[PDB]
This record gives C-alpha cells, structure tokens and sequence, in this order.
C-alpha cells in the first residue's frame, strides 16, 4: 500500500503527521546539506585516491549528480503513479514533487558512510579484524557481531551516521521514515552470508546496535518480511530501486568520461561504445563543429544520461506490481536493451582505470595507513593506564560494551578524509 | 655541623684542603661552563619539543635563570647564617660569597642528565624496559637493577654524568663535595619505592654502579642516615632546599609568561592571578605607559620573582633548626602565603600548555623515536657477530657486565639532542 510507504514520521513522535496538514521531504535535503558528515565528502575517494585537485570526481560531486538524476527519475515516476492511482491525490493529497524530494534526499545521502580510500578502505578495515590485530577479539563477541566487524560496509555505517543518538540530540538528523526506507537497499543483518541470488541479499544494511531502530521503521512503512527464521530480513522499498538506478547510471557513464579526459582511454572508443545510446538524438552538425575532446565527450554524456533515464522509467513502470509484491529479483538496469554496451564500458574501465599503476600505488599506501591508525586505537582501548595510551586518546578521540567500543573506533576512523588520515599517520610516526 | 657541610674535597685526595689556605667553588662553575654535556643542553626540551628557534625556553636558558636566582638566594642566606654563627667567619674563614657560589654551581648543573623530549622521554625509556623489548632482561638482573631500568630519571643520570671515570681522567669533572651535596635532592636508592610521604622520598638520586661513590660523599659531609634497613638513605643537604626553591620559582613563573606570549593564554589572567604577588611594589604609571603585552608580562615577572625570593629566604631562616636536624618534610614553597596563586597558575598551565595539540604531537613522535633507537642498540648488544650489528655499532657507539652495558646504552641515548635523535631515526629508516 502506497499510503504507508510515503510516511512523514520522525523519531520520537506520538501524533501522526498528515499530508493535508502540511514540507517534510525538503527539510531532509536542507538538513543533510548543512551537516558535517556531508561536508567531509569533499575529500573522499570516488575512484582515484588523493585526487590532486584535478578535474576528476570526488564523493561529493558524485552525490550531487546522483541527486539530480534521482530527482528527475522520481518526478517522472510520481507523475505516472499519480496517473495510475487517482485516490493518492484526491483524498490523501500527494503531488508529484514529493516523490522527487524523497528520491533526491535519499540519493544525496546514499554514500555518506564510506571510509577514506573507497573500496580498498573497507577491505582494509575488514582485513584488520580478520587476519590482523583485531583477531584477538573473536572469542569475546557473538558471531553476528564478528561478521559485522569482518565485513564492514559503508551502507550500515551510513545508516548509523544518519540515525545516531547523542546526549541532548535524539535521532541524529531526524529524517523522515520514507527517506530512510528509500535509502536502504539491503534490509537484512550480516548473517547468514549471501543466502540466495537475490539482488537485495548481496550485503547487509544495518549493524546490531542499530537493529532495533530499523525494526521500528520497517513496522511503520509496512515492509514485507522474508525471515522465515530467527534472523530478520525485509523486502526493499520501491524507491530504493530508483536510487540504485540513478547511482549506477551516473557512475557508469562518468567513470568512462573521466578516463577519456585523463588520457587513459583513447577517444575513438567514446564513439565505438556510445553511438547506439546516442544515435537516436545526436545532432551531427553540432558534433562536428566542436573542436576539443572535452566538448564531444560532454555532449555524448548528456545524451546517454537522458536516454538511460527514459528507459529506466519505462522499465520501472512495466514491473510495478512485482516490485510492490516483492518478487522482483534484479535491478532495473539488467532489464535494459543496452546491457552489452554497459558491460563493455565497465570492462574497459576495469582494465584501464582500476588497474592503472597510480591507483594501485595509492591503494597500497591506504592499506598501511588504515592498519596503523586502527591498531593504535585498539591498543589504547585495551590498556588505558599507560602514559602513551592517554596521549593517543587525547590526540585521536577526545561506559560501553566491547562491541560498542569497537564499532565506535571503526566509525571514528571512517569520518576522516584522505588528507587528514595521511597527516595523522605521519604524525604518529614523527615524519 | 656547618663546618663539615661546606667541604672542599675532590675525588682522589689525601690532604685535607682548608679554607684559610685558598677559589674552589668558582672553578666548578667554570668547569661546568666549558664541558660538552652542558653544551648539549641548547637543543633539549624544556616544555615544547622542537622549539623551532622561537622565543620559548630551552634547558640551557632555564638553567641559566635558575643559576641567577640561586646565586641571589644563596647570598642572602649566607649573610644571615654568618650573622647567626660568628665563628664560621672568625675562625674557619667563610664569606657570604661561598654560599652563593655553591648554590649557583649546583643550580647550573641541576638538570644536565635529562634526555631529549623531556618528561615524555624518561617515560619512554622506562616503558621500553617495562612493556617492550628490554623486558627480556628481567630474569638476568637484580631487583634493584631492574627498578633502576624501569624508573629511569634524569637525577641519577646527572650524578653519573658529573662523576664518570674514564681511562686517564678519574672523577669526571671533579667538582667539590659541597656542590655534589647541594646538587642531590633524593639521597636514596630505587628500592623501596615511595616508602613515605616525605619530600625527599619521591624518587631516587643515584644508580647502583655509582652507589659506592655517593657513600664517600655522604661520609665526608656528615649527612644523617635514615636507612634502619639494608637499603641506604640519608637526609638532604640544607642548600638542596634552596636549589629546589629556585628551580620551582623560575619554571612556575616563566612557563606562564611563555604561554601568554605564545597566544595560548589570554592576557587578562596575567593580572587576575599575579596582582597579589606584585601589588605591593607595582608602579601603576609605568605599567600603564607600556604599549605591548611583552613589556607588561616582563615587568610582572620581575616583580613576582623578587617577592618570591624574599619570602623563600624568610621561610628558610624560620625553619633552620628543623632542616639541620632532618625533620623538615615539605619544600620551602609549600610554607608560603601565595600557595593558592601558584596552584592556580600551575593548573592553568597544565590545562592550556601541556595538553595543547602541538605538544601532544611532538611527544607521540618522541616515543617512537626513542623506542626505535633503544631497540637497535639492545639488539646490537645481544648479537655482535652479524654484519648489521657491526654497522650499528660503527654508526651509533664507536669487558663489562650486562647491567653496566644497559646503563651505558641508556646514557648514550640521553646525550643526544632532539635534532640529532630525529636525524639518526630518519637515517636508520632510510628517509
Ligand atoms: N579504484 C577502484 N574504484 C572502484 C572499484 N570498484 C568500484 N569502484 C568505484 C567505481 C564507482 O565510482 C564506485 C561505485 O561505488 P558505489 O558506492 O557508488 O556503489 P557500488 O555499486 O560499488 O556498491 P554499493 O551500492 O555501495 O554496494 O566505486 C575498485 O576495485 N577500485
Ligand atoms: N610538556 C610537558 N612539560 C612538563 C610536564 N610536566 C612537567 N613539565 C615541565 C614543566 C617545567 O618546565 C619542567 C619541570 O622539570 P624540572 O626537571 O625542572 O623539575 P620537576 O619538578 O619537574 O622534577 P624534578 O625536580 O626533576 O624531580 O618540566 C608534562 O607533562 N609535559
Ligand atoms: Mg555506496
Ligand atoms: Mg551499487
Ligand atoms: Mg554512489
Ligand atoms: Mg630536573
Ligand atoms: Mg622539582
Ligand atoms: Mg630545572
């Protein structure tokens, strides 16, 4: 039921907010814009670590583009939905801008829990507990708590950052429940690991300490259970599909364009792989009148994004009933007519950009930096009577369980930028 | 008896030197001035490590100021003492300048055994043997020798530096016995640890290898025993109180002034905490005519130092008999009327200067530097057949017991400046 999916509740509320008596979905955008976690995204790795103030993307600019594309997708889908179910507007009072606001707010914050150095950073944080110092804690934690530690993802960290309670400020940013539902793409815990081939089962979305919180949200939105066991799991919110589609479109095209502009990909491929996407709307005279690679690739990027957005809207509207029922098992991008072109673009990006020498060098350095910082924090946690551990506490982190302390350490390491992490690493070693 | 406390003996002497047949107490000043250990004090930490050639103090300038204040205190106390005991001048032949010379010489060398990076350096050297590599030696040493290693202080190292025998030069600097007595403030060994609440029992003053030497000195000056056990301990030399008073006055006031000049303390506090000390002699017109913070704080510092010096002289002359008997249990500064102001100044200095971010960064770096250098020296000591250990010996240290070798390693690390230690650390790691 769509009347329960578009909820306006906030954490710690007793009177039900109504749409007629209102806007809630724009304050979420404003609150995310003005927060420190969002501001820390300006110097976090998207693909190339330590961007050197070049023209390449960071996490912040990527999130902004995903937000624009998400607003467009949400507006179109909301128009079609309001056409399909008239009573959503004539009784409850929902307009087609609310869907755009929800998807834009969710897409702006979709990537906020990521640590420095990107995917390699998450792998390093996991390997620290798996085959490093943190291994010593294995006997002192529940299997669900250990699987949280050794398979750390930014998806759970983002939910925690968004919904963190502190003395005097309950609920953290206190976003609406619809935004939280559209933000979550893996509504399950860390065990069991990969129970099936469903798209919503690749990873997990919340930690144990936050688990209870999500239950509340999942009760309010009327999500559909899938547990059939002692481990909880729910079905996806329908707008989470749109969030994922926007994320995928943006990074797939922009990575290719950035690699072309950097000199790692020849310009010819730009027309070898993209023409079928842009052939139906390209103006040949305008394309031929341009005189630099940047203009041509920008033109192609704009046309491709438009085409993919339209196709994604059509695909979503086709399989709406299955998504509402919970039986859909793929993403909207896998039901597309240009899957071969996307696959070729991704494979070329993997061969040329992800495995380039400079990228590998930066990832190797990031492994060492993260391991050193985590080991210092953990050793200061174990013994708190020495002078050195007091100094470490004063520099890095100015009544809890062991699991809560370890989660706090992981969270505090992941709020740093690449530059701050490198500077602290050099300071620890006195260089 | 004061005739035995003002002794002119030197190490390796058989004919008793007499005051009538003389000056001995000034050659000590000259010999300390011209020695390499005194010259190494120019680049050693007082409060802020790696001073960056700023206006802040180092160990050398601090020692010079302590020497000036000590000369003043000694001159005043010697005048009053010669007034009290006439026979000290009419028979033996002691003038009021001898006390000033003794206190000045002792105060100039009071701080010569300190390692690089200050207090954090001593803590690092101790922690290396406590919870580091050096722990392996615990089973091979006597409990008194291990407590020397794990509670390393600069007070014992200074005595060793002053009285070190080498082939062709016995006695080291060969200072007079009165100067050595006034230099020592903790005449006891490293065990037992803190037997009481006496001021002279907080730490220890000599190592085991030097123990016999001090006994000789303690026999010549007629110090009073306090052992009542198998572990030796004596009472303090009376002029050691004056040395300690001068040290305390100087660092307490100058730390505050330096923090004000650096921008870490607001100027208002300068008059909130100091007025009662300077209110009885301050000229208001001169204070108001000045136009910079530096001039005002310098004026206040001068007035405060004068007031505290006078009060300390009065306090010493009040409790003279108890100090001579050995029953005095506090310092001269705790019997003062401005204890609350001193306590407030010290607490503000701890909150603002000792715990500032830059200071913590430098201390954290110093821990790593000292640990690396000590581990290299110890590993070269254990195995001496490898090529690498021969290289280490040639770079760092171009028939003894294990304890003597470990003490020598600790001494050789503590003669380095901060810059030399950092340069050697970088060279070891090839950066
Ligand atoms: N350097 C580097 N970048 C990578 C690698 N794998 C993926 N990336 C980049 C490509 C994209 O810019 C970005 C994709 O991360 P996102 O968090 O936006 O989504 P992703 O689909 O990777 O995962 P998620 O939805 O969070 O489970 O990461 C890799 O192995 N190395
Ligand atoms: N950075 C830093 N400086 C400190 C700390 N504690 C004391 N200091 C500084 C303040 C003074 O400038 C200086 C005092 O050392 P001294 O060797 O002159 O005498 P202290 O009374 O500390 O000890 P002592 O008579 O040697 O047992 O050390 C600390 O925790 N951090
Ligand atoms: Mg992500
Ligand atoms: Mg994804
Ligand atoms: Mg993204
Ligand atoms: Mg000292
Ligand atoms: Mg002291
Ligand atoms: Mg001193």
């Amino acid at each position: 039921n769509w009347e329960h999916l578009l909820s306006l509740k906030r954490q710690g509320d007793t009177a039900k907010r109504l749409r007629i008596e209102q806007l809630g979905f724009e304050v979420d955008y404003d609150r995310i814009i003005f927060s420190a976690p969002f501001r820390s995204l300006q110097d976090k790795t998207q693909v190339i670590p330590l961007s050197k103030t070049d023209f390449v993307h960071t996490r912040l600019t990527h999130s902004l583009e995903v937000s624009v594309v998400g607003r467009s997708l949400g507006r179109m889908v909301g128009k079609k939905l309001l056409e399909k179910y008239p009573h959503l507007e004539q009784v409850y009072g929902y307009k087609f801008n609310d869907f755009g606001a929800i998807v834009a707010a969710a897409a702006l914050a979709h990537d906020i829990g990521n640590p420095p150095f990107g995917a390699s950073g998450e792998k390093a944080i996991g390997e620290f507990f798996k085959n490093g110092y943190g291994k010593r804690y294995k006997d002192s934690l529940t299997a669900k708590e250990y699987q949280d530690l050794i398979k750390f993802e930014g998806n759970a960290n983002g939910f925690k950052v968004l919904s963190q309670s502190k003395p005097g400020a309950q609920g953290g940013l206190r976003l609406s429940y619809a935004t939280l539902g559209a933000f979550m793409k893996y509504p399950k815990e860390s065990l069991p690991h990969k129970p099936s081939d469903h798209i919503a089962d690749k990873k997990y979305g919340f930690f144990q300490s936050e688990r209870a919180l999500f239950e509340d949200v999942a009760q309010e939105l009327g999500l559909l259970k899938r547990s059939t066991t002692d481990d909880v799991s729910w079905s996806r919110h329908p707008l989470a599909y749109l969030v994922e589609a926007a994320d995928d479109i943006c990074y797939t095209i922009i990575d290719f364009e950035d690699g072309i502009n950097l000199g790692l990909i020849p310009e010819e491929y730009a027309l070898e792989y993209m023409v079928k996407l842009v052939g139906q709307t390209i103006d040949r005279n305008k394309y031929n009148a341009l005189q630099e690679t940047s203009d041509r690739v920008s033109y192609l990027r704009a046309l491709a994004i438009g085409t993919l957005i339209n196709e994604s809207v059509d695909t979503f509207m086709k399989y709406e009933e299955e998504i509402l029922a919970g039986t859909f098992d793929q993403s909207l991008i896998d039901k597309s007519n240009y899957q071969a072109q996307i696959t070729d673009i991704i494979n070329l990006s993997i061969e040329r950009i992800y495995n380039s020498r400079e990228v590998i060098e930066k990832e190797i350095a990031g492994y060492e930096i993260l391991s050193t910082l985590l080991e210092a924090r953990c050793r200061a946690l174990d013994n708190n009577d020495t002078h050195y551990n007091q100094l470490i506490q004063q520099l890095l982190a100015p009544e809890k369980s062991l699991y809560e302390n370890l989660i706090q350490i992981c969270a505090e390491v992941s709020t740093m930028t690449d530059g701050k992490a490198l500077r602290n690493y050099k300071k620890i070693k006195g260089l």
